[PDB]
């Protein structure tokens, strides 16, 4: 029913694991089972591709929204930003 994504960036420093990915993981992960365990049950799936190592990150998170309002992108949104913020590398 309803559909988002996060256009992450990184950069082309690395040859050796992208921390990006493992980065998506953690949270996507982190974040369901959060809803899981604080909400007992809810209702919102995540998930993620890469566009390209040369390129940018293509985050597809795939939520059918009803009972979110909008406050699950808040983590999604800053392990993204912060991840090209600072540097976290």
């Amino acid at each position: 029913t309803s559909k988002q994504e996060l256009i992450l960036v990184l950069k082309g420093e690395l040859d050796l694991h992208s921390k990006n990915m493992k980065n998506v993981i953690n949270n996507a992960k982190k974040n369901l089972e959060k809803y899981f365990k604080e909400h007992f049950k809810e209702f919102d799936k995540i998930s993620y591709d890469i566009s390209t190592p040369i390129n940018f990150l293509c985050i597809f998170i795939p939520t059918l929204f009803d009972m979110n309002n909008m406050d699950l992108l808040k983590q999604a949104l800053l392990i993204l930003h912060n991840d090209l913020h600072e540097y976290v590398e």
